[PDB]
């Protein structure tokens, strides 16, 4: 864990922009990468849940990884989410992430079909082998994956050879503290943006999140406030983030984010892929206003 | 609903055989189709959960659909499970099922990402359009999909134009009865093999199931016995099925079934795809005995 | 299990009548006991969930047990639901049930606080001791109790010395069959009325239910139809029961039942205890019509 | 909400001491009240979940409330948990709490039977009426109660006339922040001890907890640390609390706490009421050493 500390920080879970025909919008992808760099984000987590990975083909996910590395390699940290249900498919993506010069790979616990804990562990070992030296970020999201690991199971996973971090998308901040207590050196990313400040206090040392695409500097600000013992600033920031997240939960999170980015002149066409539908047009004034505010604040 | 009556019956959820390198085992696939036909199954449900769809590429799923239709078209009913999380991917598979001459398509409620009910409805409508005349079998499996439709939502879904059946993989037999009561003419497939007789009594008029690959005629026997008022025979058959299902749940159902079929000289290599592991060797004596019994019964 | 054979059958879960001051209405209690006897019910299950046990004192529950025994002892079977969260309170009620001459006691798995399996076993042992020879009906209702016993645990529970039956208020009809298979002689009551026919087919050999108070003869009719191989009659009866159950779920089940009984001239005041509220006025016409229908049927 | 400000703080959820005969141990109750006062606790929450409310009679609960008021009225704040499933029973306890001179009443959302939101509201209204001027602390504990109120429902409940606070025993710290945001003046108690620091950071302004009986000074330490901007001390204190809570979860929390208090010479007999069993003998050395360490610490 210690030798992977350079993975610590605040990393945006990158969205994947699509054009009007629902194909990859490469110009908006590049813009979004540059926008994140200019914001001072520590890194990008590519092809995750937020990137709409599970409605893309392997080739499409590869195309995104390739373009992001072209734009960002060596400028900020890059973590390739390569996870699929299939081990072999995940391995293909891990090999591609290596080819493109990513700093790390990551995989969601494979979902849909129930797998035993040992099966989960072998899946990660295989993907780690294919990544040929890139550290692995285990990605735990029980709300969506349906996988219910015990703490002892988590401890085993995060100590497999080659694992350098955990992306913990869980609101159980008792478990967050227990993981920190067991693994003093582990890179531990808070996954739910709406509890970020409280997650850091429990023991997370950074985060990966969808809303960082539009306001990542706020999360950076929370890290700084807490380190400096400025609790009022940390709380006020989290409150502002949560006002934004309330709205995005109403609009739909990925599409609301894309829409804000549209009004920030990053994303040409703010659609998610079917079966996601469009943002209700009623929200456009508020989302326009939020883009405007964030641009003035930034 | 009345127009798709001929979809009524007992349809095996076809397994997809793999070779030692985890590629499609085409020879075992063809043998398995012929074996199902020879034992009198009413039809095949291809590329479903049991078929390991969600650890196959679109191309791989199409290759399986194409080969099954070559072997079986016009001899038994053929239902293509075309469902993916992506609507567009599902549409590609529906078009392919039409080109290969399937009798119907089916799609699991798309999973992982939460979608609204309207989004679910638009997903089915798009797939129905791409199926170009093949009726749609809505596939509900809340335990794995994470989708929690209300009864009123199910009623709306199953009355969309082009829907001719529901595959109901749910153990809620109150809801089974309520669905039958609302839709007297709907083809209603019981999805949990271990409650088949009870599902029929509640209102299902057939089933789709994984264990039918090895003992489908027992389920047909249950249909006949209930039709004839022979409750004892139906219960006896259901008891024998459930003894087998207890074992398959211990072994892992798909790989257990593949292993029985291996000992029946149908499937050359009884592996599932990673991250599924192999069957524990401690279960082989029972799986071997079951194969021996079923060969002497059929 | 063989020793308790005479507990098999169809037993109404008796409602506890109250008046407008929320006091026990003993005259309506007696009337309801006689109304049930005349339906040809096999027995009564007194002071259960349906009997509003958990909003009564021990004294009130005892007063009700004593009166039911006066009215019905020797005429029909009598099961006293003595269960409380507290073991000692449950024991007091069990001792009282013995004094009043009940045929059996019953206890819900104690709820609210999580208890270990050993703790549940000791609770049943302690109540069985106080029951002083009355067999015990274990009462499993996971939806309300929060208790999630495994099948192995259920098996150990139902084979404790002194246990003569299981009241299984669960819709898992695989488990219903598995229980019957492990325990061929066990009295096994179906607890969800809206799956009664399917529950019998799975292996239940009777039932205990709230709706039996107003139409218990229908459930006896389903038992008889299944035995005689008249599957369509069993189905049609279950369908009629479920039409009624749809309405009672809309109105609130216990209070809807009490309201029907009120319109049948059995129950003076159709109230449940606070925090149950009254029936919505808009449903009274349907409840009155249902009472009239059921009175005509009988 | 502004008029209940004086209820803000760190209140121990008082344990109810029993003897080997499972009778109330009134001498140990007084000792435990005085011990808590000496720790500098802001107040006591009496006859709650931790107080084993739901395995006591009303008379027993009243006897405890009366003794605690004798020991502590005017010295620390006193909140009577009067909640039962029954509204009338809860009202009796509320009237008694008023007679005894408590500062506030509180009631768990009534459990076991599902009630409508309107029913929950009316339950709280009726208890408030019987509390005759004493403010109400709404008590939300979804894990045990089975009640799943929406945020809008919680907002309505905590703004009923007479409600002065919310005891929020939930680990959802997004919702904790949402509640603070909507109700800037509301007294908001964090209910899960093992996330106390993070709960305060999200917007709780105090807490009610079981483990405060043995180390309440630690929780007061966390409040002070956060107030000063001393994040390190707050984290270190929470970590120490969690080391203890890990052990208590292993041993069983209430009985583990009583056992520590026994080794501190406070509680004569460290038993909970049946169906709670005793502490496993294997854990006694750890609990004694813990008591010794806390005695040395304070």
């Amino acid at each position: 864990h210690h030798h992977a500390t350079n993975l610590r920080g605040v990393m945006a879970a990158l969205l994947t922009p699509f054009d009007q025909q629902q194909a990859l919008d490469k110009a908006s992808l590049r813009r979004l990468v540059q926008f994140n760099i200019q914001q001072g984000i520590d890194g990008l987590y590519v092809g995750g849940s937020t990137g709409e990975a599970f409605v893309q083909s392997l080739s499409e996910r590869e195309q995104v990884l390739e373009i992001v590395a072209e734009e960002a390699k060596g400028k900020i940290k890059l973590i390739a989410h390569v996870g699929c249900v299939s081990t072999a498919e995940s391995q293909q993506l891990a090999a591609s992430a290596k080819r493109y010069g990513f700093d790390a790979v990551s995989a969601v616990t494979p979902f849909y079909y129930p797998f035993s804990f040992e099966e989960h562990c072998d899946h990660y070992r295989a993907i780690i082998d294919s990544a040929d030296g890139l550290p692995m970020v285990v990605y735990n999201i029980p709300a969506l994956s349906g996988v219910k690991l015990t703490l002892d199971q988590i401890n085993t996973l995060v100590t497999l050879p080659g694992v350098g971090a955990l992306k913990q998308t869980s609101g159980d901040l008792y478990q967050m503290e227990q993981i920190r207590r067991e693994h003093p050196d582990l890179v531990l990313y808070n996954g739910y943006d709406n509890i970020f400040a409280s997650g850091l206090l429990a023991g997370a040392d950074g985060g990966i999140g969808s809303t960082y695409n539009i306001m990542g500097w706020r999360y950076q600000g929370i890290v700084k406030a807490l380190k400096e013992g400025d609790i009022q600033t940390a709380q006020k920031l989290q409150t502002e983030c949560n006002k934004v997240i309330d709205l995005l939960i109403k609009t739909g999170v990925f599409r609301g984010l894309k829409t804000v980015l549209h009004y920030m002149d990053v994303v040409s066409v703010p659609l998610c892929r079917k079966p996601f539908g469009p943002v209700d047009e009623k929200y456009l004034p508020e989302l326009k206003a939020l883009a405007q505010q964030l641009m003035q604040e930034r």
